[PDB]
């Protein structure tokens, strides 16, 4: 019943020595944790070559790519991660590693992978081929230089490989079948699944033959969340429709035994014509689309708003709705005061930064509030008649740290390799039951790729949350980050010849995109942001307009390449804070069972105590204002996450959300309290 | 509850398939036995150094013999233990090491040394000072060729001789100085027996008063309960006392509460006199030794019973009494008959080839009835008073294998390494509780050399164990094993130039002992023996008198050479049988827990059913003649096991036991049905 060593040594934090706490005592229990418990669980071997042939004859390894090398060049890239003599520097950077993520046996009992294992692993799937370059993201990992998604790490050569699935429900009862089914087969699959109900009619309306039959989008809601239940995602709506009180009636604390969703979450699209006519205090007029499709024949949000509002209030076939938009923003402040749901996107401010409209305008996003691409809808009819396949989004992911790129400057390098990993990743993933995803996932070969680690480095050089020179700083570092990034995509282009299709039609082949960087120069403002940057090279903005030229040669690779997501579930292991959210408190406690883990922040010394803020004292202003400066180079959404307090005031919320669509914010995210 | 997967696969192998044994399925097992319980309990290393560096700063190693090499040096010592890619040949072959000799953690949960690990670290302790010397002790002991005595592969290098033999002078302060040092070596857990030779007996005057002794029984007690305090020996008695017969009451299926000795066993000693007596049938006359010691200042079995017998019958001073030796000899057997105890020791036969009987004669042996040496008894006097010091016995082990001898004929080396390795063990022993000991063990430099696997060797190569060959085959062997004995005693008597004390005074520098090598040859009678010795030189009696005037030019550096153990608990680790004595069952069958372990005796096949014989279906007499044979060798005594069964006779049972006395044979043991 006693408690062991290294938890007891890791609960001797909190005593205050001369009015402080005893981090030194912390190492040491990561010193007892790797006698006490690790190396007396793992399976032992006598070296490589047995070891490698009793994990293939267990099924365990694929296979086939393990077949593709020598065994010494696989012995020299073993010894390479060897090399380093690795350390952990926290307690949870092991805890976190050989609980979960680390491969276990059959019974559950022991532990096969080490951490250089799992990593070289990596490796050599990511090679496909040449020793140096798996040399190459040995050196890149083990630094901790960057980290491939969640699933990628997990399911590397074992027993699919995506997290993020995006999808469009057409309006038919064979519609609905195959939404289920496609819901089904990828819940099974793990990854993270929304859909949308933009094109479907309403509650009360007419079935093709008879007026007041459709049950409406709640039955719908209540198929999905009981559909979810067997195998967990969101859906999204367009506020311009009927029945958006009862899509917002569900997140209830009163709630209903019928009108109960403890699955899915919800959100609101919502573009500029509502947030004028909410300003402006006049009515508003919610729709029924089944009607709009017998009259234009094309679907609602299809077309513009701002173009078409008034004209649907002016034509008498289109039955509407009069309603109050002050009254519905208040009640949206408060069900958000109530959790923080429902999510939120302003689509006019991502499509007129859109470099792809040309194809459609996005509509939605997915459960991650993330990724903001187009898509086509499909159309499933009957069983023996042929369907038309349509478009989906389907993201995979990955982030890196800031830290140690500064620490060693191969920033370049290193997106070098990681746009190559992702690219492989992209390459490798096949699905099997949902046609629309395996078509886009051939045709628009999209990747993501983002950053952790804003708020501890900052911090810990002393430099405040608050300042300008870290909005500057982040201007010129994301201004180069996606500078390489663009290099290396028509580096690759250029590679295969190959560019992705309608890439005329995109305003990368005119330069439109470009039309930003060949002026207003990123310089740095600041000596002391000089400094940090000093030692490389920065570019300018005449490498910009080569870079237009050589992109105007060839063109470029993918047309979508970076992401934001709250990573962190794999922001322990880099053993980091989380993404450019700054952090909640200052040391996290955990009960994982008769246990209370005290996890501190990594860098808490006594003198950046100031400069490690906490979440409920900070300017929410200037938080969106350096989101809107880092907003200034990512072409999708920034996973921004509102952090308020009992005592403020929905007032101050509904101000900072206009502070934010007035800025240029794309989306949101749950707020916590 | 369930059974694990290697025992069930070791109990397969009582399933007659076309009326035989699942051998074939046994390495399976093994094969089993390596993965589900081995391999997931072994305590994790990355490399060497840390390794040992762990187990120094945990108090286990003693670390001044391990700080005296290089690292690189113990690195390809361990490199040429691993380069062996040994294997166990059947299922105890592991149980019986994994289970109790190799080193286990201090909650004794864990597993630290491997098979390599606790050979070459004994390899080093053998070493001090060479690296090659210890490859040749790795190549020595890895391909089984020899064994070291049980305590020394025990506690090499942790936290050391399992052999003590006492005497016991009379007083009062006497049995106290022997119960202290009873229970001083009671807790370094070696092997003690005492002998009561010199002690006055039951009902006898104490220095004033007569009729005052409660006589041995009350010793017997003393020391019945002493040994129950620690975590067991015995005693022996010269049979001409009046209290012999009280000697053999204790051991008593009808056991007194008194008279109650579940600890110690009992033994007698017999000169040749005693013999003549019973079988002329005669009177005989047990003594009050006490009187003797009065009237003729000596002992009573320090002087010869055939010269004195009469000449105290002729005395009217020494109390007598007379008895029936033939009926007594009639109690030993219904005593044997009812357990097998006691022990039985025929001194005239020990001492009319003992060498060394110019210091003293032997009187007694071990709790392992085989070392047979000289004694002198101590003096302890009063506190202030001073004491003198005699001799004591203290024989540490050692046997080999036979067969991979035979299989590779490296039988000189195999000695040349092994005199050394016992040499450098008497070097280390140091005791600093009993003083006699202390000065024999500085003095007398006696080790003890022997041979296990004698019946399964033979038996496998289809010669029967009563056969006259292998009597010749046994003759030729240990001639060999006695010259290249001598010859490296000589050589290390040269090294040093320092033989032991008293010398001229033994036959061996006198050549009596060479007497019976200088004629009389031992060449192979048979071709079959023949063609086993083929292939490897065999000395002649030209060679027997190089080595007599070797001897004669400096001397020999030890008293004593060999000794034959039943040294069953390390003969399942060798992987084969026990020594010269042969197999009691084919199958052996053991319960450890909910379980039916199923031993296989080595090489057990179809072909060689009928030379796997079984010991209650031999021929004793021929038995005994082997065992003669075997002692034309030996200076010492020969674990001779008698083997029983409910259907033969007490005179059967005295009629070998008188044959043994007139083939010569030393010693016996308890006896088994
Ligand atoms: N933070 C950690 N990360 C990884 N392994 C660790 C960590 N802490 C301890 N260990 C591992 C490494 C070793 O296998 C064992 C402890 O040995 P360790 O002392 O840490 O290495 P070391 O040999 O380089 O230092 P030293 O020479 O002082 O012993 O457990
Ligand atoms: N029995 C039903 N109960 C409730 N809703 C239904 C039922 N049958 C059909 N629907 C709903 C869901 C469908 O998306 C929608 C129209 O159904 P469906 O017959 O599949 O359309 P359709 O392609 O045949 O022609 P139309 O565009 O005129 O509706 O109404
Ligand atoms: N009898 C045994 N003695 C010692 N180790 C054993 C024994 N049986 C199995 N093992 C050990 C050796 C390995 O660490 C593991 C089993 O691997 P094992 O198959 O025996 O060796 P191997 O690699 O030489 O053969 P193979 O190439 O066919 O796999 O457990
Ligand atoms: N109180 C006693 N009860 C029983 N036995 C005793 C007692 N005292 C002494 N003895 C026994 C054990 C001794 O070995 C033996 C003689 O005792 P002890 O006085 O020590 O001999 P001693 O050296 O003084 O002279 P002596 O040779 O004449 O006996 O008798």
């Amino acid at each position: 019943n006693q408690v062991p060593k290294w938890i007891q040594l890791n609960n001797e934090i909190m005593i205050q020595k001369d009015g402080k706490f005893q981090f030194d005592k912390d190492k040491e229990a990561v010193h007892s944790y790797f006698v006490d418990y690790i190396n007396q669980n793992t399976v032992f071997f006598h070296n490589l070559k047995e070891k490698l042939d009793y994990l293939v004859e267990n099924q365990y390894y694929e296979e086939e790519f393990l077949s593709l090398y020598s065994f010494e060049d696989i012995k020299e890239v073993f010894k390479t991660a060897y090399a380093k003599k690795f350390r952990f520097p926290s307690f949870m950077s092991a805890f976190k590693f050989y609980n979960d993520y680390a491969l276990k046996t059959n019974d559950k009992k022991k532990i096969l992978e080490r951490y250089e294992d799992r990593i070289s692993i990596v490796a050599l799937f990511f090679a496909n081929g040449d020793t140096e370059k798996a040399k190459e993201y040995v050196n890149l990992m083990i630094n901790q230089e960057y980290q491939p998604s969640t699933p990628t790490f997990l399911n590397a050569g074992r027993k699919e490989l995506v997290s993020c699935f995006l999808l469009e429900v057409n309006d038919s009862l064979n519609d609905i079948s195959r939404a289920i089914d496609i819901s089904m087969q990828l819940s099974k699959l793990g990854g993270g699944v929304s859909l949308n109900l933009s094109k479907l009619r309403a509650k009360g309306e007419a079935i093709k033959d008879v007026e007041n039959a459709t049950k409406g989008v709640v039955g719908v809601m209540k198929l999905l969340d009981n559909a979810f239940r067997y195998a967990s995602g969101a859906a999204y709506l367009n506020i311009f429709h009927r029945d958006i009180n009862d899509f917002l009636d569900t997140k209830k604390i009163s709630a209903d035994e019928d009108v109960r969703v403890k699955t899915l979450s919800i959100g609101v699209v919502i573009p500029d014509k509502f947030v004028e006519l909410a300003r402006e205090d006049k009515a508003a007029y919610v729709f029924y689309p089944h009607t709009i499709y017998k009259e234009y024949g094309q679907h609602m949000d299809e077309m513009d708003m701002n173009e078409m509002y008034d004209k649907f209030v002016d034509n008498p076939r289109v039955k509407k709705e009069k309603i109050n938009p002050r009254k519905l923003l208040e009640k949206l402040a408060m069900l958000r005061s109530e959790s923080g749901y429902p999510y939120i996107m302003f689509q006019d401010n991502v499509n007129k930064v859109h470099a792809n409209n040309h194809i459609s305008k996005v509509k939605f996003s997915n459960l991650c509030s993330e990724v903001l691409q187009a898509s086509q809808v499909s159309s499933y009819t009957d069983y023996d008649e042929e369907d038309e396949i349509g478009l989906d989004i389907s993201c995979n992911l990955g982030s890196l740290n800031i830290l140690n790129v500064m620490e060693h400057k191969s920033i370049e390098k290193t997106v070098k390799l990681a746009t190559d990993s992702l690219t492989h990743v992209s390459e490798t993933t096949d699905i099997r039951n949902a046609p629309a995803v395996r078509r886009a996932n051939k045709a628009m070969k999209s990747i993501g790729l983002g950053a952790m680690n804003l708020h501890g480095y900052l911090a810990q050089n002393g430099i405040a949350y608050e300042s300008p020179e870290a909005r500057d700083f982040a201007n010129t570092f994301f201004m180069m980050v996606n500078f390489y990034s663009i290099q290396r995509s028509a580096e690759i282009a250029k590679e295969k010849g190959e560019t992705f299709d309608q890439y005329e039609g995109s305003t990368y082949a005119t330069g439109e995109y470009f039309d930003k960087y060949v002026s207003t120069d990123f310089s740095p403002k600041y000596e002391k942001i000089a400094n940090l940057f000093e030692g490389m090279h920065i570019p300018t903005t005449e490498d910009w307009k080569k870079l237009k030229a050589f992109v105007a040669e060839h063109g470029m690779y993918h047309s979508y390449r970076l992401c934001i997501a709250p990573t962190g579930s794999i922001s322990y292991v880099q053993s980091s804070t989380a993404s450019v959210m700054p952090i909640m408190e200052r040391i996290e406690e955990r009960t994982y069972g008769n246990s209370k883990t005290y996890y501190p922040m990594p860098g808490l010394a006594s003198n950046n105590w100031f400069f490690y803020k906490e979440a409920y004292d900070m300017d929410m202003f200037k938080v969106v204002d350096m989101i809107a400066t880092i907003q200034q180079h990512i072409d999708q959404g920034i996973s921004f996450t509102l952090f308020l307090k009992d005592t403020m005031t929905t007032r101050d919320l509904n101000r900072i959300d206009l502070y934010a669509h007035h800025r240029g914010i794309k989306t949101i995210y749950y707020a916590r309290t």
